[PDB]
């Protein structure tokens, strides 16, 4: 291990909690605030908790990043994550962006795992996983590669699962519970050859989910709190 | 050349016109019918014409395929296509499926070119091209790869452009006016190693475009006709 966070506490030398108004990105419904990021117990475990909450028609959730604190290149990153049932608008994600001062998408983005896509709500919202890379010199010149597939068993089953990215000069390889899920070829792609930092978030609604109006949100009701739990993250 | 259709006439030994009700696939708005496929003049060219038409809140367009008539494996295929302005819900495509009796996606699908995607309408709808592969043993076990980016200049500029697919045991490579656009690795993808037939269509609305309600269609007014033109297709 080059780095491990077991989430016995929220380490401000490594992570920053984000604060944003509703609809900051992707027509998302949640506001992000510090109060919806916590470290606490889940049975015998000490875990990072990102909490989506609805209070009337207002939605709050959590997002963290390691920008300017922890970044790496050409290493394996793994996280153990327990995901909420996403059907009806939840959008959890484990991802990376270039540790530089370039605006997205020119910083590069690696979406290791996201769930909650519009199309999973034919198919099985509990099994449908999306991985992606985004790049290009501006929002006008955005390029994306995308893979979507259903794993064998629910990933939204009350258990922790391991999400991995293997990274070298040629390939980004995503694995789930140590089984290869997809490879992106970065051998000629100039955006994936510098330090990247880590993000975790629990978005609510947004274009990815197909829910961009609070009146269409079915997965979070008035007063409800739904959690995304990260037991640990390691860089080998 | 293995095969060329210059479209001096509609050759029923190669092509079939499709007939389908609105909403048959992808939440599309158009009905397909034989009347909206024709072969005709475009200046001094003889071309295949797919015509999208609105009559009140009814939408009609054209779609052909070569299933059971013309199929091939591991050859370059090229077509010269003039596209309408897609902004507001038109979805033209040039694509291929496996020439077998497996139901999509187990027959395999290569989307060589599509325009009209939702995000193109922060993007540039005249430049944004989508290419994709779909595969997997059933709809429940659907897998998809896609790539989206702009090319340099408008493809919706009143001129014909050449869309090319190179295909060997390792790679599917899409080119647009002889500039390589994207490569999919199929070396270990068992769905892209048998005969495929050819399709052309002009869809109106559908999930891809983000318009699935005629009340959100802006690209086809009541009484309007728009054409997609194919001057030729060839297999080398």
């Amino acid at each position: 291990i080059l780095f491990k966070d077991d989430f016995n506490f929220f380490d401000e030398k490594v992570w920053t909690k984000e604060t944003h108004e509703p609809g900051w990105t992707n027509q998302e419904l949640q506001a992000y605030d510090a109060a919806h990021v916590s470290v606490g117990k889940d049975g015998d475990k000490s875990v990072l908790i990102l909490t989506a909450e609805r209070k009337g028609n207002k939605i709050y959730s959590g997002r963290i990043n390691s920008k300017g604190k922890k970044s790496f290149k050409y290493r394996k990153i793994e996280a153990s994550i327990k995901l909420p049932k996403t059907n009806g608008g939840l959008w959890p994600a484990f991802w990376m962006m270039g540790d530089n001062d370039k605006q997205w998408p020119a910083c590069g983005e690696i979406d290791i795992m996201a769930m909650g896509e519009q199309s999973g709500m034919a198919g099985d919202s509990e099994k449908q996983v999306n991985t992606a890379i985004h790049y290009g010199p501006s929002a006008a010149a955005h390029e994306q590669q995308y893979y979507k597939a259903n794993v064998a068993n629910s990933l939204q089953d009350g258990n922790y699962h391991t999400y991995s990215l293997d990274w070298d000069e040629n390939n980004l390889t995503i694995s789930i519970d140590n089984v290869k899920f997809h490879t992106f070829d970065i051998s000629s792609n100039t955006y994936f050859h510098d330090n990247f930092y880590i993000l975790f978030n629990l978005a609510v609604g947004g274009a990815f989910t197909g829910i961009t109006d609070i009146n269409k949100l079915t997965g979070l009701k008035d007063g409800q709190k739904v959690n995304m739990y990260i037991d640990w993250v390691k860089i080998l």
